[PDB]
């Protein structure tokens, strides 16, 4: 009964964590996707939601869920104890090593790393969102039905 | 059925590996310690198989084996696809984004980093045995029987 | 027919970018130095204001000039009819960000970036902390060409 | 007559600064704690209640005194007679940026900076995430002096 | 006239190479590949094998040419009349010794640096990782020019 | 009564080793610079010629002095009774392995280490480097001292 928790804002999702996702859901035999309501954003929580059911339909052993407060209680009163999070840079490791010796000092919960995809290295949520709203095409860099959700919020 | 590989030279394995260990014994139902025979250091693949299960005894879950050629294919050949792997600085990261990212590529395989626990930031197998070497103290970075067996080593 | 952009805020410009501009222009048959605004949020200094700047301390550069423009940088560097942006970088972590950037350009536009690094002797000025050193009064003339020194202390005062 | 001002804005005060204030005042004849106002943003503590937890935690520091500062730490060193800051580095990021402030304080006042490498045990601490997850009912006991511990659940009640 | 000159050991050459290539020879009048010797450290292939199959990958480039050099890389560039630089960079450590290479180079003979951020495709890709897969059996075709494969083949049995 | 160790192999010294001699001596009481010989491999110089490289571009510090060691430098400093290593630091990288050894000295020994930023003109000399530079006859005068220079190249030939 292995598991772990991807957490994040994902406003919208995009391939980039549609991979990490994927790559969870086949080590571990549970994955939760926590969508953190930080209380601005394009989409409401239950439209981010969404959009990341729709696009983890192929997998079984996922489900995706909001959280507030801390993310280790979100962890662990799901009887869990990892996280499973993306890396892009050395400076993303950094910033997130951090969190991840904090979380583990405060809750006991671990964090595990994993690489980005080589196709991805430069997609983030904001960057899409801010070269999609100037009119550039970022259809490769986001699941399908984000990507029209995505242009009817700009339109 | 989950399963990682934690690869290295191991050359004496220390407690930042250990913790390692027992990090992804906790995550994974199975975890293969590959003691990777790089054909010069100071033990025989035989001596660091022998010092990791001592210090592993409490590991039910965990076995050592040593290996020679592409961790890939010790990984595959034993059905697994995942390496988990420990990383102290985000230079740690991106040369082990590089082989992580090649080793998806020609075989599937997934890597797993975890971070460093903070007490053994600054310990590495390396550093460990040249401060020995020249009489500095060390026992409370290495396993109990590991230091023992330095010390016999070096006299 | 080879050309390349510069583009920044430069707000102000400093001795760091004219060093670019420089080795740029020494580079390529022509160079744009492209002042990027944003239509949302004033700087120190005017468009106005910082395209003379910019103009005055690259009057030794006659295969340089001086637009502004906002939105894409891509659309800017295409609408006159060239293919490269060139940045200066002073860190690994400078890289880190600015390459996911120029990645994104050559995904969406063809865009191709070339980085130079930095010379020694301005490894550290920044427009935003020789903003902040001046606001409390420190002396960064040495960091800032002629044409802004000055103006920007008239600014804080 | 040796010295170094270790500033920091200190909201509030951890184990891992305490460490750093340690070692500065092991290895120079004077040291000032430079508690930084800044005029804008108002943290979780007022500059007296900083630089009270501050003195608790030093007590046993005799060279070691604490004041509050506003303005450039440039002139605050000099001013005090001093031409040395004393910080703690967690990273190879911290190092960068703090490179950059520290070349530019050398550059226009003449002021050195000496880093110390964070204890291993604190590389993770900040002010900014131990308020975050003590908001929100983690324990962060064994990251910050005895007395800030009780002085943060009575702001937070 | 522009020109750079793009070196390296290249042993084997790689589609990250190609990729920088056929950027620099898409801004630049003129590129040079210059095939760097080391009379120490011999690698997998000979030199006149690296040229070949450098100019095998590069037949639709026909502003670049490829030749040997030995010796200090800034005489090379200035020998051919040129005065810059273009190479690749990965990751943020690639710039920090390159960059160090760089103000050298820019410094004992005015040379400039430019360099590339790396497609996506191929940042995990160098000549001797991919050396050490193909070795024990691992197919990294995908990420040598097709001509390089078979050679490489060849040069294993 | 304060101290410092500035450590290296310094083979030879260059004038970004300088720069932190001279900030060290002006911190503290005195200096030692410890050049730490490996009796398993000779370098360029002998360790009388780096010693007397590092007094001729010293003489105007009067509380500095040089002296050769090997072994742990933490013995070094203590049988000095000190307990203080002063380095300089150039990049991001140079702080992430120095902090490994640092927090290692402290472990092992008590030693407490200080970073002092490079200053920008020599952020990219190192002794490897220039001596690379002029084994193939690159001018590297500016970045030794006049200590130094003619020395390096009388090995050289
Ligand atoms: O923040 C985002 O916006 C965002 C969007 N895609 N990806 C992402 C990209 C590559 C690999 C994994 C994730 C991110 C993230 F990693 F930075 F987290
Ligand atoms: O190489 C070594 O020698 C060595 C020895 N301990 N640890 C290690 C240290 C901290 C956390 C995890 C592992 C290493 C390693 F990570 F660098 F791999
Ligand atoms: O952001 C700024 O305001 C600024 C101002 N000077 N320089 C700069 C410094 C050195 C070399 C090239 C440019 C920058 C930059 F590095 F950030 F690009
Ligand atoms: O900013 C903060 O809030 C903070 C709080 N603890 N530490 C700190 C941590 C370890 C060693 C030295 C200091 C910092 C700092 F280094 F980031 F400065
Ligand atoms: O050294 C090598 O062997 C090698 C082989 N491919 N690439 C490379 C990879 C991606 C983009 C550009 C070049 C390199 C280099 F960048 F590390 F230079
Ligand atoms: O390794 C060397 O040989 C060397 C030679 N100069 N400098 C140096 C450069 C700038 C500031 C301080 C020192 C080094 C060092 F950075 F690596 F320490």
């Amino acid at each position: 009964m292995t598991g772990a928790v991807c957490p994040g804002s994902f406003d919208p999702v995009t391939l980039g964590h549609l991979d990490v996702f994927e790559r969870a859901a086949a080590q571990f035999d549970e994955v939760i996707v926590a969508v953190l309501i930080n209380p601005a954003g394009m989409f409401t929580v239950d439209e981010r939601i969404e959009m990341i059911r729709e696009s983890t339909a192929d997998l079984p052993n996922l489900r995706v869920e909001s959280g507030q407060g801390l993310l280790v209680d979100f962890v662990r009163e799901r009887g869990l104890n990892a996280i499973v999070k993306g890396l892009r840079t050395g400076t993303d490791f950094e910033y997130e090593l951090q969190m991840a010796q904090m979380n583990k000092h405060i809750a006991g919960v671990d964090t595990f790393f994993v690489a980005t995809a080589p196709a991805y290295s430069f997609v983030s949520s904001s960057l899409a969102k801010e070269v999609a709203t100037y009119g550039g095409d970022v259809s490769a860099l986001l699941p399908a039905s984000v990507h029209q959700r995505l242009l009817g919020k700009l339109r």
